[PDB]
């Protein structure tokens, strides 16, 4: 759909397509996400967009996302995941990325909580992580680079692991459980007190274009 909004999600249970501007107001340009093909099997789609000034700020996050029912990340048995996606035009400032979110109580808002893990496939521009790089790991038979920082907004102090892979990864499949297997046995990451509460994977932009993002298919399922 032309769903060039603000926020919209266009949904097929469990998937979904949202088209997230939550920096329009930092910098001028547009965007829209198109739907390909969305099915409770998968979701493909696409979208163009132009941002110019504020840089160093995401204007938006277009994703898909899959619901589920919470569920501790130590009870987590495998989160299998899949995605072919490509970039027209790398002459910008922006990330692919896997965004998973988790909170110490479920009765909190999807849009943080105490931990948010990100899994860049690709980093266009000058963009980085939050934070520092801490190691290297292995994980799921790639090497990653993994960052660390901690941001705090309005009171919400929020910390981040990012794995960043070398170069451009377009066509990834994974269990994507194994980096929160990495996190608590080698960053002390909370496994027995945090909640999964959120799966996406889709596009920061900061700066540039035109330019189009494409996933000709996405599966993620959490058991
Ligand atoms: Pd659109
Ligand atoms: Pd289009
Ligand atoms: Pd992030």
């Amino acid at each position: 759909q032309t769903m060039c909004s603000q926020y919209d999600s266009a949904s097929s249970p469990p998937y979904s397509v949202n088209q997230n501007l939550w920096g329009e107001y930092q910098g001028t340009g547009s965007q829209c996400v198109y739907v390909d093909k969305l099915s409770s099997s998968g979701a493909s789609w696409h979208t163009e967009w132009t941002w110019s000034g504020g840089e160093g700020t995401v204007k938006s996050y277009s994703n898909s996302g899959v619901t589920f029912n919470k569920k501790l990340v130590s009870d987590v048995s495998s989160i299998p995941t899949s995605v072919e996606w490509k970039q027209d035009n790398t002459n910008v400032n922006a990330d692919v990325a896997y965004d998973l979110f988790t909170a110490a109580n479920v009765d909190h808002a999807t849009s943080s909580g105490d931990y948010e893990l990100m899994i860049w496939l690709a980093r266009y521009g000058n963009i980085q992580p939050i934070g520092k790089q801490i190691a290297t790991a292995t994980v799921g038979g790639k090497s990653w680079e993994v960052w660390y920082g901690s941001t705090t907004q309005a009171g919400a102090e929020q910390r981040t692991y990012s794995f960043v892979s070398e170069s451009p990864i377009n066509s990834y499949s994974g269990d994507i459980n194994a980096f929160f297997s990495y996190l608590t046995q080698n960053q002390g990451f909370p496994a027995s007190s945090q909640y999964l509460i959120n799966l996406q994977f889709g596009t920061e932009a900061f700066t540039g274009g035109p330019a189009t993002f494409t996933v000709d298919n996405w599966t993620a399922s959490v058991n």
